[PDB]
């Protein structure tokens, strides 16, 4: 127990997944332990440099020999070289690819027997949605780390069921970083964007992908909007931006749904937001619900994957069948309507999520399976 | 020893290194050895189906997760698999990067002591040129194979010098199927090209990179056409073609100087032609030279590489210093004019290269040292 020497891989750029590696690094190194990230030359944005925190990054380039360019081998070169100079204990990959693969080819390349852990996000289940060449890579990278986690409990029942694998899978949930996210609300910059002091607001960040259902938002927020003046506040891009906007337009809300496009600070968005909407079809733990509850922006999530873990249907928000759009404009009108039961959601949640999801406790958590893995 | 599983990974479609590793396939596949290719899909253009014979391929897809297609992986899990489903004895990997890596990793992934044989053929020099990310991965790939041959002595001097690894390294010769190039000299098709049936031929053949020297050959040719009506066929597409066509408008051959395109079907220009070229700054061998010489066309090559073990100077072509098109000019003259001299170097040649670069005595050699290292 004690001092780690840590390698972590992540994309830092896609995701919650990124957020979340970047973040549980910058929580190790400020204990004390000595974090190496290595990635593709892929930005950051870290606040405060560390002597005991270093970002390793990998060109991938072409030269007209290589067929594609060769990220898994470079990545891995990287990695190894970093377990050679720095004499690594151990390597944190997150995604069983390509990263798993990375960090136990850079194990082959090291000639050091460091331990690997690997963390599941929900991505190798998307890939084998798309199609199975990938099935016994995911399999082998899986069953090859020594220690494997899941932002979910649902995710690993998934992984389970899908993979056929008789790996434990360690359920370790997601968490924000308590002082980037202030419990606040702040209605100062509502009229900047175009939105009445008082109105009603809800929000919606994400990758803009089917999968997020975007559709049933908008389908939701035109049924609360012929009761309740209102705004939806729509961040990101991504490739259902367009028919998003066209369904604004046949559902006679344009002028209501603002697409403010990706944003960094989404802190200041969720301050000044009533209720935060996650309706996916999959979602495995669901990020943006956890920024905006911490917040103290009351959830209204689908039942798919991790997302029923994060919400208490009926204590700390609500859940809804996938698609249904009735539902969810039924709570949604309810919240914006009813202060008491909007005030109770929030203070159950407010406790809730401190218990479960702090920052502290997570990363005891994977602390504690880092030294596990190291004595075993 | 006797018959062998074998599972062979190149780029088929990518220059001599492709031909000679599919060719080296079909001549192992028509001994009896079961032979697998394990590539992605890319094109191959086999004549003869052979139930000892398969060609496995691997679709390459982004999947929305992956910041950069997962060759390596995907390969590398297909070679597995393959390794599983058919108990193969062996790999071939061509090239250090990335296919070396991959065998290693698939056998990893497959659970088997499968032993692997790399083939340099001088990509893995060009790629350190550019940029030394991947100088561990080269250091790695070769010295995990079980043996490393080369293309050529002076490729296997080159590895050592820059690689600084103390692998043994087999110079193991490329070779022509003799029935593609017949010996035979024909004239039919010259009319066809803009070719009066008596006019002298040079030949170039190439995947016009700067490393090749064109503008070399083309100010060769230049000095050439003023002294002998002559025509040079440049066969190939790629990135100096626009220069190249300037630079013969420049020295005024225009009109003589055909460019061509890609051809399949070289074998059909060789044998309308009377000398061919390839003055490479780099060239770990030079297949196009030795396709060329079975044919029974007379090659000047630059003393660059392996093209000097290729062509034996004053005996069996002649070789000139890189850039030199004085020289190179001065043979090119005395062998269009000269029969005698051009008929003892053709003579001399048809014997070197049935004695050195034969099909059958190459592919022993490959044969010998398989069974060597699954002895081992
Ligand atoms: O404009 C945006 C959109 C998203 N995100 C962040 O991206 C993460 C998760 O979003 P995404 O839909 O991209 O992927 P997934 O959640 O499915 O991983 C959360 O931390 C968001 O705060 C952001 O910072 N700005
Ligand atoms: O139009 C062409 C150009 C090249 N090649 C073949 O490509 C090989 C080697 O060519 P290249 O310059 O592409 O690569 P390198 O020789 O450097 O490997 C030889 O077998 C040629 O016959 C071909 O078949 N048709």
């Amino acid at each position: 127990q004690g001092h780690m020497k840590i390698g972590i891989t992540c994309y830092p750029s896609m995701g919650g997944s990124g957020i979340i590696a970047t973040e549980l690094g910058i929580k190790l190194a400020e204990r004390g332990h000595e974090v190496h990230f290595i990635t593709s030359n892929i930005p950051f944005r870290i606040r405060k440099p560390l002597p005991n925190m270093i970002f390793h990054q990998v060109e991938v380039n072409q030269y007209a020999v290589f067929q594609y360019p060769p990220y898994d081998i470079t990545l891995s070169t990287k990695i190894a070289e970093v377990i050679k100079e720095y004499d690594l204990d151990l390597l944190h990959m997150h995604y069983a690819v390509p990263h798993a693969i990375c960090g136990i080819l850079a194990r082959e390349m090291s000639g050091k027997d460091i331990k690997i852990m690997t963390t599941l996000h929900g991505t190798d289940i998307t890939v084998l949605g798309y199609d199975h060449s990938l099935q016994g890579a995911i399999k082998f990278g899986i069953e090859k780390s020594d220690i494997v986690t899941s932002v979910s409990k649902s995710l690993a029942q998934e992984t389970h069921e899908i993979i056929e694998t008789n790996k434990e899978i360690i359920p370790i949930y997601n968490f924000v970083r308590e002082n980037e996210f202030p419990t606040k609300h702040n209605t100062a910059l509502k009229s900047q964007f175009g939105i009445a002091p008082d109105e009603k607001v809800l929000i919606h960040v994400s990758n803009f992908r089917q999968v997020k259902r975007i559709d049933t938002i908008i389908e939701t927020f035109a049924k609360v909007r012929e009761k309740i003046p209102s705004k939806l506040i729509l961040l990101g891009d991504g490739p259902e931006l367009v028919p998003m906007r066209q369904l604004t337009k046949e559902l006679n809300v344009e002028e209501d749904v603002l697409f403010l496009g990706k944003q960094d600070c989404v802190s200041e968005f969720y301050q000044l937001s009533d209720l935060v909407l996650l309706l996916s079809e999959k979602e495995s733990f669901g990020l943006t619900l956890l920024e905006a509850m911490k917040t103290g922006v009351v959830p209204i999530g689908s039942n798919a994957g991790g997302i029923k873990e994060v919400i208490k249907h009926g204590e700390t928000g609500f859940v809804v069948d996938v698609g249904d759009c009735d539902s969810a404009s039924d709570y949604a009108i309810r919240l914006l309507e009813d202060k008491v039961l909007y005030n109770k959601l929030q203070k159950n949640m407010l406790a809730d999520i401190a218990e479960r999801f702090g920052s502290e406790l997570i990363t005891d958590q994977y602390e504690y399976y880092y030294q596990k893995m190291l004595n075993e």
